[PDB]
């Protein structure tokens, strides 16, 4: 009910057109998509209102494209967020004159509230002039003149969530169209560490997916999934149940992913740099090429997936035997359903190996809501959770969602369901 994820065709903008596509993926919204300016993220941004069209080759997607050179002064940090219930999921990015003087390095950085941040830029133009760091409007850095290094950079001793926000980047006599921004990420909790005290132990994620703050769950890059981000998914594919897929004959190349918050911005898992266009050397593979590969008896390490294992190896570095894992599988689940308004007792039946545990099962309502189990077993080979819904009335009839996320992965299952009323 909350799979957000926004695609910035490209952060560097030039001559040609650039687009911000925000994706609502398996699940129709129930308020509007909202993309536009983040006028708290920077300030001194144009407030030119932004021509906001549905995306018709992505069922639920909102995009705004910028009219080929016409691609004026539209620099500035944007955002994409989606209402569920009550609840608003932001996900944010910038644009920037690809002629720039110095660019970003990254687009955006995530540390932990210990953290010793280093913020970075890369000289591109030479001038004989002051180099200056803002953050959003007010100062931070200042290099002299005859001394302004290849890299351009500030030091972030022990990052706090003040630290967090638009970094900008420029020659003291340019503005702010022509900076280069940085994205800082500080999660609220140190590493591996959760909850409203930090007081919890987070879930491993691997292949650089990281730990939200608030859940203890991951969020993986794209191409990745699964309760660990350890489940390669089908080649050029995004999304968490990976379901959505790059559009264009060389796969997700020229495409930025940005999702929820304690993630940022990254290119595809086999894809990096800004605007994502270069692949990778060997022996490496996650998002942004930054996974070394370590297939302990040297199996083929494939850019995007990682290592190959043989017959009989399964794990990252092929180090594990064992029964293989079987990703969930939602089993015996109509196309609808048809019943009466009061008590409701619906099921999911999911199958796998690592077997889907109670925690691993939800029943996600057509309005966002996110049921739990009440009663829960498993046969053989079939995990059966069971839910309970007090009175299911007439509205609440529409395409309800069976989720089940194990370390072999993530499934959704839709079903139609009919509410009506007895004579
Ligand atoms: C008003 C202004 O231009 N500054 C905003 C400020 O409102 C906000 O508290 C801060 C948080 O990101 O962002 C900017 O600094
Ligand atoms: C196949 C299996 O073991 N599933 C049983 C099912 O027979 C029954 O309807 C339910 C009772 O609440 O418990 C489990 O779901
Ligand atoms: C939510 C959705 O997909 N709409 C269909 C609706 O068109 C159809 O009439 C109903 C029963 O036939 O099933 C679903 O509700
Ligand atoms: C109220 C109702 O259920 N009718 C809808 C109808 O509007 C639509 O043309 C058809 C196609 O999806 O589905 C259902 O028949
Ligand atoms: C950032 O710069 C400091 C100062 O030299 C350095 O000690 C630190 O390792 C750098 N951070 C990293 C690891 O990139």
């Amino acid at each position: 009910a909350m799979d957000l994820i926004l695609i910035n065709s490209l952060p560097l903008v030039s001559d040609a057109e650039t687009s911000l596509t925000c994706i609502a993926s398996g699940w129709r919204p129930h308020e509007p998509i909202t993309i536009g300016r983040d006028f708290e993220a920077l300030m001194n941004q144009h407030q030119d209102p932004l021509e906001v069209t549905q995306d018709v080759t992505r069922e639920w997607a909102k995009k705004v494209v910028w009219k080929r050179e016409k691609a004026s002064k539209i620099n500035g940090a944007y955002f994409c967020e989606g209402r569920v219930r009550g609840e608003a999921i932001r996900i944010r990015t910038m644009k920037m004159r690809q002629q720039a003087s110095f660019l970003p390095a990254t687009l955006t950085m995530t540390v932990d509230k210990g953290d010793n941040v280093n913020i970075s830029f890369k000289k591109v133009l030479i001038k004989e002039e002051d180099a200056v760091i803002y953050k959003n409007g007010s100062f931070i850095h200042s290099v002299p003149r005859h001394e302004v290094p290849d890299i351009l950079e500030v030091h972030l001793p022990h990052a706090q969530p003040q630290d967090a926000g638009v970094y900008s980047a420029r020659y003291i006599g340019g503005n702010l169209f022509t900076s280069a921004f940085t994205r800082l990420i500080v999660r609220r909790c140190e590493a591996q560490k959760w909850g409203p005290e930090c007081n919890h132990l987070c879930t491993a994620c691997m292949n650089n997916g990281v730990c939200h703050e608030d859940t203890g769950e991951c969020i993986c890059p794209p191409g990745f999934m699964g309760r660990t981000c350890e489940k390669a998914c089908e080649l050029h594919t995004f999304g968490r149940t990976c379901k959505e897929r790059c559009s264009g004959q060389e796969g997700c190349k020229s495409y930025v992913f940005c999702l929820p918050d304690p993630y940022g911005c990254s290119c595809a898992t086999g894809w990096k740099g800004l605007q994502c266009n270069e692949a990778c050397h060997p022996g490496f593979y996650g998002p942004d090429c930054k996974l070394r590969c370590s297939c302990n008896n040297g199996e083929m390490c494939d850019r995007f997936q990682g290592c190959l294992c043989s017959p009989g190896w399964q794990g990252l570095q092929c180090e594990r035997e064992g029964i293989p894992r079987m990703t969930p599988k939602i089993v015996d689940l109509p196309d609808h359903i048809e019943v009466n308004s009061g008590k409701f007792n619906p099921i999911c039946k999911a199958s796998g190996w690592p077997l889907p545990t109670n925690e691993e099962m939800t029943l996600v309502k057509p309005d966002g809501t996110v049921l739990h189990p009440k009663d829960f077993n498993h046969t053989d080979h079939f995990s059966v959770a069971i839910f309970t819904i007090h009175r299911i009335l007439p509205p609440d009839s529409g395409v309800w969602v069976c989720s089940v996320n194990t370390v072999a992965g993530m499934v959704e299952k839709p079903f139609n369901i009919s509410v009506k009323v007895l004579p």
